[PDB]
């Protein structure tokens, strides 16, 4: 069953491709390979400095005639340093212009704290922390609304934000468009059931990143766990004749989320892929969610001190 019903009215593929670290000299094959295989989603950021070469990969695809427009499912998000209202436009338009698009499936806000704009995506003063900007969630959400009004984009939603962010948007005075997806850290060992439920009850689509536990994030520790190598997982994968990672991935898509496996290897794109051929019980799933350690490996720790730092909140 392979795309879900949106709150929008459109479908979404229920795996896409993750595009963070993926380098620019490797992922416009990543991608066109991923298309190849059956992705019809991929997952982009502007933060990510590689849409230029997604969407080489995007644009050959579509003049191959491999796929049509129609049946991709671009998603790309905001960066931090663009929430003011009058900033939200040209920078979705950048990401459409790197991408090769004319619109959007869907836009996410990509975390609800703003930040100072400029040249850096980081800006920092002397503590160590982000200097903010005067922004807030329910005026940014108004640009993002603006966008479907325009045509750029087809669906908004949220990324990283807590139960109480979800309702603010909810509650937002005069709200035209609901967010049709709250993108969120998930995997066996962050397992995020009250946010997803919380979510859910309000018909909103949960996407899943990070599933594998994104080993190559660049501040890993030695000493952090390793979901691929964790020998419960792969004694459940051995039982099905799968690897770690594709049990990994059938994992959130069996709780009705989304998911966005990244990988610029070929075998692995195609592996990830191979996921709808195989079942994991009720008791392999409750066993899988007993796991949880609320171990989250983007906490994005240099703005904990920011009024709108997702992570304070239990969910
Ligand atoms: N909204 C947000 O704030 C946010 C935050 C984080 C992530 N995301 C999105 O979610 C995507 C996925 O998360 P992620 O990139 O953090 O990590 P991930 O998908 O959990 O893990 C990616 C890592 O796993 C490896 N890998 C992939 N398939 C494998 C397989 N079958 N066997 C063994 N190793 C495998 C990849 O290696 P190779 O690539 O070398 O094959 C890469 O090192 C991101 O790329 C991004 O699109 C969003
Ligand atoms: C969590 C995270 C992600 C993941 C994502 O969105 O897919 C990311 C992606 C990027 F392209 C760049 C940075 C980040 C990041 C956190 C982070 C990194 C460095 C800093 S420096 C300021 O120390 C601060 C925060």
């Amino acid at each position: 069953a392979s795309r879900i019903l949106l709150n929008n009215g459109a479908k979404m593929p229920i795996l896409g491709l993750g595009t963070w670290k993926s380098p620019p000299g490797q992922v416009t094959e990543a991608v066109k390979v991923a298309i190849d295989v059956g992705y019809r989603h991929i997952d982009c950021a502007h933060v990510y400095q590689n849409e230029n070469e997604v969407g080489v990969a995007i644009q050959e695809k579509l003049r191959e005639q491999v796929v049509k427009r129609e049946e991709l499912f671009i998603v790309s998000k905001l960066w931090c340093t663009y929430h003011e209202k009058g900033l939200v436009k040209g920078a979705c338009q950048k990401t459409l212009s790197d991408l090769k698009l004319d619109y959007l499936d869907l836009y996410l806000i990509h975390w609800p704290t703003g930040f100072k704009p400029g040249k850096e995506f980081f800006p920092l003063d002397e503590s160590g922390n982000v200097v903010p900007s005067d922004t807030n969630i329910l005026d940014t959400w108004a640009a993002m609304e603006e966008l479907v009004d325009e045509g750029l984009v087809k669906a908004i939603g949220i990324s990283n934000f807590n139960h109480l962010q979800v309702e603010m948007i909810l509650n937002k005075p005069g709200l035209k468009y609901k967010p049709a997806v709250n993108q969120i850290e998930c995997h066996p060992y962050l397992t995020q059931e009250k946010l997803i439920q919380y979510c859910q009850s309000k018909g909103i689509v949960v996407t899943a990143y990070s599933p594998l536990g994104s080993p190559d994030r660049p501040w890993a520790k030695p000493e952090d766990p390793s979901l691929l190598e964790d020998p419960r997982i792969k004694a459940i994968a051995a039982k099905h004749n799968k690897t770690t990672a594709q049990v990994l991935i059938r994992f959130p898509m069996q709780r009705n989320l989304v998911v966005i496996p990244k990988s610029v290897t070929p075998e692995r794109i195609a592996e990830n892929f191979k996921v709808f051929d195989f079942e994991l019980s009720s008791q392999d799933m409750t066993t899988l969610l007993s796991y949880n350690r609320n171990w989250r490996v983007c906490a994005l720790l240099s703005c904990t001190s920011h009024k709108d730092y997702p992570f304070h909140e239990e969910f």
